[PDB]
């Protein structure tokens, strides 16, 4: 675990359009905070509708037929992405430090997980660029028919604050590999890593207007994306509420394509035959990773009665071992929550747990004199009508529940409007296969949890989202299929 | 061209849920008319929110894990579809007559085109059922990862009145092949063929609740589909306005998946080197097929100056050869428009053409003492700001325009919020390829027009829709991808 | 289990070329026998080099550019195949009776398994015909590149006597769906079902010369196929020895494409945690199905020491329950071996088992006064250097072996030049996955055996064959890929 | 065009097995010559059967289950390949100089074409490694079925002398991306670039035994590959004669998988409407590139009568513009032929042209006092029974022929046992499509020639080879498909 051996200096704080830095049209700036100290870190230009319009015009122009982005070899798009990945690898110390400081993310995770996942995903995406293929099709009649899998066009991409760099790369990686141009709006909480990457996009050699980054607020810069008449597609990760607003604004404006990833209330089912220690460890890391601020948080754990008390006890001993503090100090193993809204929401939900009658096993309150810290918290004997069983908490708050009937527990796992992920822990082949098939979730892990790789499509069932990101599948949402059918005198198979 | 040698008797007029006929919960019925006579043909049960709720519960139940539709072999879903196609082939005379009478569709087309396309598309779809495959994926780490391409669930499908039977099959064919259950709402104008097919679904042996058909109105039965909390996906073909309402209602309710096909203002570009007679014929059939009531109507024809006057003259001579009347009488080559709304809209747009200064070459008014007939109408010297150049007419109304610059005419072809289809007529390889690539349209025909086959994906760019129907691609919109990732002790390539 | 209620009358006994019946050029005929009685059933025209040349010229002509087979819609090839499947379904009683009588195959299996598999496989293949697609490829430079997946051309197909009808359909199904023409040489032992199917090919409406069937001998009619200068591809199922001759003759002549399926010595590994009864049943049916005359015969069964004696005992009790006799009489559960060569080979191998020191548990000799019957035979304490552990017996002869080390038993399972299939019986997820990955075999069954479906590719590792048949994969071996690359003025993604 | 500014020093001259340098078991060495001077350049260790056995054992061991090559992430195989490409890019000057000196290849081509194609192809292949996916398959019955696309195993790869570096990378790139281990035998004429790349394989970090390189002779080291009992697959580019020997030896030994690329006699058809200058240029470069020593050499040019004399005249003026000499000196535009065998064969064929009555337009003899130089030579009025129209010359020798009937000229183009490539030059869409479909060739170029990219599959019809290399398709020949079918209690779609 190497570290930056010189204090981090923030440099890129402006709006990035056509590979140059622009001040906000209004001249307004907004503050950016560190969540562990509540101290301001810098001011960033505040983008709004007028700046979005500028980014969109640049993106549109970069996408015109005959332009350098449209006419370069697909293999050269791939090369640009590969080069960006090498540049990110060059600035890894810096970016991981910036991510940790701005995002409240543990430095060891920022460096070993986030940054590594950024680099690997870009390289994965680089590899697809010249391997996106259409078809030739044996249509009835004397015709030659082929399809092109073209890029869609200008894609607006609204990113959240929990994984600012991973999510930036998950969005722009596929979009760019397929040949699209993008207008990115980072989360207001966490604009900084995105703007450093924009400096690397320029340095890699991407043509101007291919990537534009407009820091700003949601109901301002985000709503101007979602309602824009010349944006062909919008991709969004974040809250359900906003997902609904995005889909509505899309329908009202120009029927732009929409893909969403919206969090979850993901269940694990631990059968009596499970390797218990393995199940406790993965369920634990499933819910507590990054202060609970993961979409796939393992936030309902159903354990068969006969091993339930052992499961609860082992889980509590594990939750009691954290050291809270500044995510930059080695040995610190739990950072702060991102901000006051999230902090309030977590405390309120913990309170509802106590009031509705859940059994509190540890934690249950705030921590420290500054920073948005919450004690890791475990509730046992949770039941299905409680707020902590139904609502995404997005904090370090584990719910543990009992079951004795397998048909019953699968219905309880499925009885939610969410559907992002689930975990099954069993040694039996048949149950692993039949349970995983019956679960209404986009990713199901068997005997593990939270395993996410560039090679696999990732996305929700139900209100956890639509579409898929990554894997071969993800690239489909970033193309528009055109059929060309040509009259010929006579066809031959 | 064989005919039904016994008068058509209407038999199925009720709501179809769980393979039985139901009266409307309200007890209300609505009338159904013949467009060529304006006479009522029968009354049909009027479905509303309460009946949609019943159809959805049946569909949901038919989709439960462990049910006959979920556990039967994929090859047996395929077999059911094949059998349905054979039954439709058995009742071809009847269905074509019913289609013609209710839909105002020329009998020869109903029999030779629609019914044939219904049968072929079903058989195409039957073939995919056991050929829908997921993947195994060489994920980083010691895991086994696979995907399932599962059915999505309960699909609501809202069909229009222009191609009632083709569009029913385009919707249910893929949906069923992939393993979904469906709630279909036929157009209020044209419920009858759908309900006859429901009798054939029962006779083929589909399990109850797999297909449910709820005739009724749009803002009642359609809005209850689009806003329903237990419908996983909605597919819709029809007007832009309603498309926007559907997408909005989806976002407000349960973030159901949405696919739309929304018509167009599709352009042809006729270059000076084109086979002129071939271009005139295909552009003509492109705009006048089924009384102009096609989504892909070739409604802006740009012709290079040097052949423009010849193109116009030949086009007018062709338009002057129709015989209007009842679509059942042989020799009749133009039927009525579907109803009064559409009829009024077409007359109004024709009037705007005259007023805005287009040159009228033939037609321009109504015809007959009954039926919603419009004379085939040709406008030359149309220019791009006129209503007849911008708005989908959906009537027999051809627009012909001039160009001399190729870069310019491609911008004019693209300068529309629509993007369903386009045609290019040239003998030159390079232009065919480069023009077809630059056109912002879902299907581009070269030296032909209106060629649509089950083997090709079909759908819009821009506001002409999202998603694709048919071909291999179409089946993708009817699956939900699940990733299953299993921990293993050691992987080996 | 319905039966033919009228004595079977043999009708088609000639060479089938250009959809007509031809006598041998030489005028020679050969006899065909029933294996259960050793009585002659009829004489069949004997095809040789001169008749193969005639069939090849017909096939070549049917494949010319501009011919009806090359220019018909792919969907219509599919329709012909579907129709053939319906005709086979019509003549099911007859064909199953013919298969049983000529092939020594139990009537219940012939009817319920073979004929059903013939019908299902044809229908599967019918479905692929218009779903074979090439690609469009984003090549470097200003080019348009696409591929066609064309048929290869004239395919020679040499079929064995164990599954005459299944294997005929496995060969012609894919070949025809892809658009090839074929010259089929059925086994000399079993020409009759093939020639009845040829009558159905004519009746279905296949153009002449698309399918040609040349009954005859191996070193005559088969060698003329394998060495022919105008046959593009040869597919073969049968002995290793002949496989080597085919591959050699291909290399010496015209470098025709070659695919082989060559039998095996397929192992099962039964772990201590296995459901024992399930493992005994499937291993039993694995080796004894169709008198042991299956390529995938489970001919080495390794069982963990701690359950080995129980496994052996249960296996012997199951083997002792057969009734030998004429495969047409209900209640008969073991038929004869196909002929004297096979009969001698099985007796000789049984003798070597006794002499080399294997423990004989039941059977071990011939049965009856006529027919090529062998008693079902079980050997325990078999060890790896014995002939019965190394050589494919192709008779009802089960070998059961002991193991205690899992690494060791996987090496023993793999230590063979064969590699067709294998079985693993365990309840543990990890072992199922890691064992199946380590086994050098084309199909691995987990907790079952002998499960073969049209949807799965099927074929050998190592000397068990090359290429794959069926599934999506199988269709690849029946196409030839052509790349077409077109210069254009400017490409755009 | 940069150059090596220091004399080339040859360093790697030994056999490469398990990432170390080995002397021949026999202690024998063979000489390596420069073709432009006929001077010896160095001695190289001579590998034979005994050294092949050593390389095969190393490859086999590197492929064992549990080894580092089998257990590393697919993405890390990809990373190794990417790193190798960067190392080759680092040593580009050196390798291009070495290629030119040893291979008689023009330095500008070696640097700008060969080395660039090596680098691009490796990077293309790097991208596929973690994108090779199997399937999940909806088999009939209650089973879970998936396929693995595993590597095949030990692949022997025999490379020719015309494109030593390109062909090395075309072989090892896909093989390695898919996870195979390889034993490479470079051409005796040109072992040197291969052994330098082996030093880069070691430096990149490939595990030992993954790549082994055994320089030596064909009937010794090559025949030991083709007949080896533990080599799973052999890939070969070279002469037809040897292709037949390889396929035969494969069949006699262990039925190893075989893929061949075997040269051609590729035709161009120039229609009267063609851009004539474009056709002359591309046909010219088609036949004369690399001294005619290309498999895809455009060695029969059929030109429509009405433009034939103009075509011939322009072609001759172009052929007259070369400067022969040492391929290292700038301004030199034609190098020597590779060696005496090839030199003799070319002179002999030129002589047969003169004797059989072809019209000689220029060249026709040797050149210089040292080096294997041949004058660029043009023959017009060639007719189809002449040796120069039938036999692959593999020298700078252009044949130009007349036609007036299009059906006739397509038969003449197809009337050959070769089938590698062809060219069509026309401005007409229909002819481009219908001619390209009727030509029996693996790649057909339209309005260009010799366009080969990593993204496209490449290979022969007929005796020009079997299988395909590169593109998505190429990777298929380097996997072995395994089906795993698992019994389950109940399946659900
Ligand atoms: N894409 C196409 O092929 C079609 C395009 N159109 C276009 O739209 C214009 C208007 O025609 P209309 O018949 O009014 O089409 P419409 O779009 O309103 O009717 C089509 C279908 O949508 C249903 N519908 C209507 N209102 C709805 C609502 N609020 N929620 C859910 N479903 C609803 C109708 O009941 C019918 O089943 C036409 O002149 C034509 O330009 C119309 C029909 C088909
Ligand atoms: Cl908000
Ligand atoms: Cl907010
Ligand atoms: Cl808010
Ligand atoms: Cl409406
Ligand atoms: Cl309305
Ligand atoms: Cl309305
Ligand atoms: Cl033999
Ligand atoms: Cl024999
Ligand atoms: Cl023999
Ligand atoms: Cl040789
Ligand atoms: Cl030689
Ligand atoms: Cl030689
Ligand atoms: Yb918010
Ligand atoms: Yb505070
Ligand atoms: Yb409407
Ligand atoms: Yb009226
Ligand atoms: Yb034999
Ligand atoms: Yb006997
Ligand atoms: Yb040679
Ligand atoms: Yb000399």
């Amino acid at each position: 675990l190497p570290v930056l051996l010189t204090d981090l200096k923030i440099q890129y704080t402006k709006i990035f359009i056509n590979n140059e830095w622009h001040d906000s049209v209004s001249g307004k700036k907004f503050p950016v905070f560190n969540p562990a100290t509540e101290e301001e870190l810098c001011q960033v230009e505040e983008g709004d509708k007028e700046d979005v319009d500028k980014a969109v015009k640049a993106a549109r122009q970069a996408f015109q037929i005959g332009s350098p982005w449209r006419t370069m070899d697909a293999s050269e798009r791939g090369r640009l992405l590969y080069k960006l990945a090498d540049l990110i690898e060059r600035d890894r110390l810096l970016l991981a430090t910036m991510e940790s400081m701005n995002g409240g993310k543990l430095y060891s995770n920022a460096y070993l997980n986030d940054l590594a996942g950024c680099i690997k995903t870009l390289r994965y995406c680089a590899g697809w660029a010249d391997k996106i293929q259409g078809r030739t099709i044996p249509i009835d009649g004397n015709f030659f028919t082929y399809t092109r899998h073209e890029p869609i066009g200008v894609c607006g991409q609204i990113i959240p604050w929990n994984f600012p760099l991973v999510m930036l790369i998950w969005k722009i990686g596929p979009a760019l590999s397929c040949g699209n141009t993008v207008v990115v709006k980072p989360a207001e909480q966490t604009p900084l890593t995105a703007l450093h990457v924009a400096s690397l996009i320029k340095e890699a050699g991407f043509p101007p207007g291919v990537v534009n980054i407009v820091p700003g607020y949601g109901p301002t810069a985000g709503a101007a994306i979602s309602s824009h008449m010349d944006i062909d597609k919008v991709a969004f990760t974040g809250s359900t509420e906003v997902g609904k607003l995005i889909k509505e604004a899309a329908g009202k404006s120009n029927l732009k394509r929409v893909t969403l990833e919206l969090g979850g209330k993901s269940p694990c089912i631990v059968l009596a035959d499970a390797d218990l220690d393995n199940a406790v460890e993965f369920a634990h890391h499933g819910v507590f990773y990054h202060q609970g601020q993961c979409c796939i948080a393992a936030s309902r754990i159903f354990v068969e009665e006969s091993i339930y008390d052992e499961f609860v006890r082992r889980s509590v001993e594990r939750a009691k071992k954290y050291i809270l503090g500044n995510p930059l100090t080695p040995g610190v193993t739990q950072g702060p929550q991102i901000d006051k809204e999230q902090y309030d929401k977590i405390l309120d939900l913990i309170e509802s747990g106590k009031k509705e009658g859940a059994k509190l096993e540890c934690g249950g309150g705030p921590w420290g004199n500054k920073g948005y810290f919450v004690q890791p918290t475990v509730f046992s004997n949770v039941t299905d009508e409680m707020r902590i069983a139904k609502e995404e908490i997005f904090g370090p708050v584990q719910q543990i529940m009992k079951f004795k009937s397998l048909d019953d527990v699968i219905k309880r796992a499925n009885n939610t409007f969410y559907g992002l992920s689930a975990g099954v822990f069993t040694k039996d082949i048949d149950k692993a296969i039949t349970i995983s098939s019956a679960l209404q979730a986009g990713t199901v892990w068997v005997n593990c949890y939270g395993v996410v790789s560039a090679q696999c499509p990732f996305g929700g069932f139900k209100m956890s989202g639509n579409g898929r990101e990554l894997g071969e599948y993800g690239f489909h949402e970033y193309t528009e299929v055109k059929t060309v059918t040509v009259k010929i005198s006579q066809k031959n198979s």
